[PDB]
């Protein structure tokens, strides 16, 4: 007639979906533990080697559409240690539960061994923060932590008593609420607001959609809307899958990890449809500083008009908002606009590929790509870490919606490749999965790549060795009149992989990257977790935040070096391709 | 006539001793970092794979007896990646500055890249925690940081917006206050109060010194003190260096990190003079339940009757407060008192030296531990990880004054010991340091090894692997009625450490130890880093929190088991001793 | 060109609605107030005596239905005096936005005259906590503060250095995003949703509804399911207002601030429809314990399933829900359980109204209430202070929808009166406001009642002085084992109203309470604010949580007692009526 709290907990965990606990053994998280599997319980425990990896893991697996994650950390520095994973879900509104394991209550405000009060540790990032006061209450306050998490897309978090889950109680005296778990269905928009926003684009000279991930699942539509009314499309660093890469009017992404026609396009255009987006760089790069018009689209009103100044808002799922615009707007036959678009962004595409295509040579990232293009499942998920790797993998990767690419985009932790990975993997047991990381963010996980070989998780690590922290010392020699302090002595990782049971490669040739890749996966095939240890140059990526290749702006000189520094003698400045189709630069005089 | 903001800085962190900054260079760090080096500047940058290690070392840098540490956290993640570092020195007390890099001033607010308020990120546990309002009073506020974190004894955290560091200022604008740095001598105590100690020490029948750091320096004092009136001597897990290893009446320390005679002691004696300790466990373990008088010496006044009823209370340096009472007391020429636990401590001695002194077999801790004896230098420094290593360590390590032995005590954090060892070889690079970690904290640190062979830091990484978290899976045999989640599989940590340019070693036969650790050492003073992975077994250190020894506490069939399994048929109950000595027990009956 | 920055923030101001803001002035505030008024802007200034009251009118505006309310603390004491204010605002979700004004930018961090971080300050209980960086975002920030607080209906929180008003940017570099401004209209619930919810309510033979606020504005709809169905309505102590006084199946509500039918009825029903609902005694006083079956609607997802186990959740406005559930229902000609019901609350009528008709004697809550039914107009606001007045008002004001009844229902502040009825004044200038106020809350607000008389904005203050703290004296008798501490000296507050420019009156007998209260109505409509000073008894109103009226639940004498102390002797145990209609109480035995 009665069952072990502990039970009670696992039984509400199962109910709200959150199957897989991650983190590492506690004395404080003991009585919690030991119930797991209890009465044909199927909550199970993934242990990691580091509670940030665990609590990095717990989030991305919601990221990647998998179920609510649950990370603990036992009381003290197992807790701390799960910060930089909970800031990333707390900054990308992610839900997610963390378990804080605590000292027995008798032990609470006695200035014990390991006895603090943890309450203060995640209470400003939190959308739940509660120290569990009895036993008793604990089913209840999980079952509402998962509840919350959920509601407010965000980090619950529950400080517990380690002797808590021991308590036993009536079976009648815990109930879960995931049966009453409801969501709203995507909400329609205000025709009026849909109308004003026809009107405007079919006024407009120089029309581009600006998309973010509000747009995911509706690339098809965008690209409909696109090619309707002869607007080119600019995407989000965090939106790219929802494209296919091809696409003849994707101009990619503005600012750093960015391309060159996107950069360009938002300068010269003059109606913006600012689509399910919340760029952060927005006011500070004064990204829209010369657009005339601004149209924004969103489901949450709080963003409304935030980015800047909305001549329109559209409050509404961005896939309905986008269906009734593309119904209602006027189709256009042809635009200078246009052609112009399309040429700067062919001029790119040549640039890309023939620098990914090359056959001989020292090892730079756009090979490694090459072959992971060449090699990859169709539905392939792409883990990436924060640096060059970001930079990098949206100019170079060839996604399409079947694949799923995610990083830390906001708070940006290094180190969030790995966790990725086996949340990934831990939601598509049969699904290739790749881990892209620069070999500064390898460092500060590495040692958890035994988990994916522990728990028969197969997943295949790409690191780029370039032996200094690039995306900050190439910064450096802008910002910096210097530099200092950002390079490393290089390691063999492939043998560190070999001492953990998994299969390490060196390669740093690039006539030896496509039979290394080959290789390489025909292994993760077999089962095994690898790690590409990729000896790459230290050539700096071309930085389209500043591009000097138009004479009006630039020198001749300057222009000449930039075009020898990122091998791109072929550019031609998008202000050439305006002004061949009859039309002149908005800004550049 | 004027300048750099950043120089500024460096010659403020000069001026008061700060000559290290921990961490990992960062575009929100770029401005204060390019300033190193500058005008004869001697600030140096140690940089470190995972920014909690930077935060640790820069910590144990303090613990040590070295100069202030600094350490540098780029805004977010790299900031938030110090908390296990900051919370350790905000618990044990230790000073130190904590920069946090930050987007510069106009991105504030604007919910830009990585923008966010860090204020209340360790708003709880810091003595100083601002955010820098305007470049001009960068120099004002790092001086200030340095000042408190001193006087405070704790963590200065600065919030730095990355652009500050590069304005211009008049050199007559800035100063350092280092100038004036001041501290307390030691405070002698009242004569009242070492009167009414006196009194009771020489009225107590069984007497026992419980010594904590308080202590520190004054070891001979204490030896002498408890040789004149007779009285056995307990000490913290924190002060074992305090005593030479082998004084005759060094009974160890109480509770899971000590030994079976201290245990013992406290529970049968009648006064205690608890000298500079702030035990944790006392209440909660009733440590002194069956203790008639209490007296406490320590400098703090918060700390004054906080762990137990204080009979007498003397305010003042445990030095001068020993030396008074040590005048002042009656000398003691016999006690059975004494001779009991004498006898009960050879005893254990015995147990301890047979361990350690095997010949051949599967090597156990033990081994290990004889082999460091044999071969370390007798200055030498250690540096402790969590778990069974602190548990183990100070039972069979033979330090003396010399030594310094230091861990995360109170907090409690794995993966210590690495960041220990930086910190020490960075304060004393003469000096042998060797790192005693366990492999699951090995495993949240290794790839820091690095550090020490990039920064020719020599030194000793001593590893046990026993494939499990077994401070905790130990403990889970009494308190779990269960297990799980405990264990993991091997790696070869000695293959890692040579791919990092570490030497490494693998050992798992007590036969092969000495040559062993003669190979490690004659290695490590070639200049090289080193990685001894010590495959041990599984046992368990004997849990002398649970002595299952006196027939009058236990059952027959309990004390075999207890023996058998941790090799202690010879152990004696201390019961035994006192009887022989015609005393009776005061709480076994 | 340009622009004053504190012009502009009250540009912004005036565009989201927000044209009153609630203060005392201040250095660290002067240039934003300097800028008021200027270039026809109309936000104006209401000067309160203490800082408090200025927070809480600001709050209640909104409760009111007013526009969104600003309240202004100066740096320091002036911010942390609007904390009962914001605390209350937070726990029940009301826009509101508070400036806290702060040193000059130089001043920060340099420990200067009331200079501190007020960060910290209400970071706990905002949806947004920002402190302006530099005075060109102030514009900015503030016209998020609004957005903010609006669209995560909160407390937006901006601290602001006293300089950055003063300085001048160009017109073009501000701009409010007011404009996009964009609301949810109400959801309409799963048909599927509402279809188990009438299956149930059908198949029910205790039906009953337990409406919360979420019903407002659909009162008649929810009479009308109730005759439909036969199902008794229960209200909360916060939804009043949206039922006529008198329809025949209201049961009041239940707990302490309720009444005895409901109370009863709860207790006794099958199935509850929770109608947009968060009552918060539901599991402490266990209210559904004999509940068999509970449908909730709600159109916030993290409230369902929260108050008990759900059998039926519907996610969607209340009006909506309702309005589907009244037609698919199936109709009930007549119900055993009906007539029960609706005989128990003419019983309980017949109680309150032979109180409040008394025509002599010592005054009591009762027959102020009873004046004040005869006088007020139909569609006067009641502002509800803290402690008996609650517990009172809700059983002897006879309102309906045409009124408004608010208070501090959640963090419950005593004080909220006073700032109600100026937030109430304030949004409708010529409409009848009363203020309800125990003497105790009185004491704690009336030097604000001078704000009234300066603003021209006349309300009512009826204060019940029974010289005592009474709402916890009144409990102390059970709860407490004594008393202690609940009694003070009686004021004359009719003559310190008259001191603050406001009209006095004073009653204590029954037989004068009519004509006091027709002379303060008609002072009132002089346009003066009135003080009516109520001499009460020190009789405790009839505690309905605790019925001793059921001779198989207590003991004769304990229902006599009962019954001689709250003249309750014509009262009749529920039991009875149901016994009388042929039921059986399904827990009384
Ligand atoms: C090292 C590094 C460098 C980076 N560099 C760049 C860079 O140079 N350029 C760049 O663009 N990014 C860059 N990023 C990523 C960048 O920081 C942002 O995270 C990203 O651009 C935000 O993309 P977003 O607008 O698509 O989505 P979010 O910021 O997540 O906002 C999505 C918006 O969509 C709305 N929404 C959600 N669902 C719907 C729906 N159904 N209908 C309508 N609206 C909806 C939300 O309410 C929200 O407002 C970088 C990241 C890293 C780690
Ligand atoms: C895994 C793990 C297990 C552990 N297990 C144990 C265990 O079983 N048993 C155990 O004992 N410890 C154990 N420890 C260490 C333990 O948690 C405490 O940190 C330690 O015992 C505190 O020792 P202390 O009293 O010497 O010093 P502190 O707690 O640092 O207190 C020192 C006191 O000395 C005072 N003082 C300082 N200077 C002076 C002066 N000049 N004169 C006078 N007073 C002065 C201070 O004010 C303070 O009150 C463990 C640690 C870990 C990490
Ligand atoms: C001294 C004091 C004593 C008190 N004593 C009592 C007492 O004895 N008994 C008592 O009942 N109260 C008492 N109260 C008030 C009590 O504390 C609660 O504040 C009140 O009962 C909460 O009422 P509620 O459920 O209507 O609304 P709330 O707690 O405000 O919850 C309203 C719910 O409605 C939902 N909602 C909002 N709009 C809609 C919509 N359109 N459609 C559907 N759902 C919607 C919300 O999401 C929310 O869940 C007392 C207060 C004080 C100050
Ligand atoms: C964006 C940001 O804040 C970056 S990008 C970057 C370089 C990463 O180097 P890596 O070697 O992994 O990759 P590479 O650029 O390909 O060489 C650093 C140090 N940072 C700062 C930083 C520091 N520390 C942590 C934990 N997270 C971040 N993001
Ligand atoms: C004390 C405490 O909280 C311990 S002791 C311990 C076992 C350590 O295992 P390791 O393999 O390093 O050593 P071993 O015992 O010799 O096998 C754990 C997991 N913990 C919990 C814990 C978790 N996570 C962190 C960051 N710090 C601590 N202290
Ligand atoms: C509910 C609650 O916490 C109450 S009800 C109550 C009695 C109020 O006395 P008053 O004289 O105003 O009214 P009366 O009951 O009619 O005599 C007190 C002191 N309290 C505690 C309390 C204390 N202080 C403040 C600021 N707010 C509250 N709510
Ligand atoms: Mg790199
Ligand atoms: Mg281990
Ligand atoms: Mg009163």
């Amino acid at each position: 007639n009665k069952i072990n709290i502990g039970l009670a907990v696992m039984k509400i965990l199962e109910s709200w979906g959150a199957d897989t606990i991650y983190g590492i053994p506690s004395g404080t998280l003991s009585s919690l533990m030991d119930a797991m599997g209890e009465e044909e319980n199927n909550v199970k425990f993934l242990q990691v080697k580091h509670e940030e990896v665990g609590a990095m893991a717990a989030v991305m697996q919601s990221k990647f559409g998998g179920n609510l994650g649950v990370t603990v950390g036992s009381g003290g520095p197992g807790a701390s240690h799960l910060i930089n994973g909970l800031y990333d879900a707390a900054m990308d509104n992610i839900p997610v539960v963390a378990i804080l394991g605590s000292r027995p209550q008798r032990e609470l405000n006695m200035d014990a061994f390991q006895e603090l009060n943890q309450n203060p540790m995640y209470d400003h990032i939190a959308v739940y923060n509660r120290r569990v006061a009895y036993a008793e209450q604990l089913p209840k306050l999980v079952d509402e932590a998962a509840r919350m998490a959920i509601a407010k897309r965000g980090v619950a978090v529950l400080e517990v008593p380690g002797d808590f889950a021991k308590v036993e109680i009536d079976n009648d005296q815990w109930y879960s609420s995931a049966n009453s778990l409801r969501k709203y269905a995507p909400i329609a928009p205000a025709a009026q607001d849909i109308d004003a926003a026809v009107e405007l684009l079919n006024n407009s000279k120089r029309p581009v959609i600006y998309a973010g991930i509000g747009t995911m699942g509706h690339g098809p539509a965008v690209q409909e809307l696109a090619r309707k009314i002869k607007a080119p499309v600019i995407t989000t660093g965090k939106n790219f899958e929802t494209f296919e890469w091809d696409f003849e009017a994707l101009t990619g992404s503005t600012y750093r990890v960015g391309w060159k026609p996107a950069n360009e396009t938002i300068l010269e255009a003059d109606t913006v449809l600012f689509a399910g987006s919340n760029f952060p760089f927005s006011e500070v790069e004064g990204t829209f500083r010369n657009v005339d018009n601004f149209i924004q689209i969103d489901i949450d009103p709080a963003m409304l008009g935030k980015r800047h100044h909305a001549d329109v808002a559209i409050l509404g799922d961005a896939a309905l908002a986008i269906d009734e615009i593309l119904n209602k707007v006027d189709a256009v036959e042809e635009s200078a606009w246009w052609t112009a678009n399309l040429k700067n962004i062919a001029n790119w595409r040549e640039y890309i590929n023939m620098l990914e295509t090359k056959e001989e040579g020292d090892l730079q990232f756009y090979q490694v790509y090459n072959a992971i293009n060449n090699h990859a499942d169709e539905d392939a998920i792409y883990s990436i870490d924060v640096g060059n790797s970001t930079q990098t993998s949206i100019r170079h990767l060839h996604m399409t919606p079947k694949n799923m690419w995610r990083t830390s985009p906001l708070f940006a932790t290094m180190g969030i490749a790995i966790p990725g990975g086996l949340g990934a993997k831990n939601t598509y047991p049969d699904r290739q999965v790749w881990n892209i990381i620069g070999d500064g963010a390898f460092s500060m996980t590495y040692p958890d790549v035994v988990t994916n070989v522990r728990y028969n998780m197969p997943v295949i690590n790409v690191v780029f060795s370039n032996t200094e922290y690039a995306f900050i010392k190439n910064k450096y020699e802008d910002t910096n009149k210097n530099l200092f302090g950002v390079d490393f002595t290089d390691v063999d990782y492939a043998k560190i992989a070999e001492a953990q049971g998994a299969k390490g490669f060196t390669v740093s040739r690039i006539e030896d990257m496509d039979r290394v890749m080959a290789e390489a996966v025909a292994a993760n095939k077999a089962g095994h977790t690898v790690v590409i240890d990729c000896k790459i140059t230290q050539d700096r990526p071309i930085p389209v935040e500043t591009l000097k290749l138009d004479s009006k702006l630039y020198s001749e000189d300057e222009i000449k070096a930039y075009k020898e520094r990122y091998e791109a003698a072929n550019l031609v400045p998008f202000r050439e391709y305006l002004e061949a189709e009859g039309l002149e630069s908005k800004y550049i005089k």
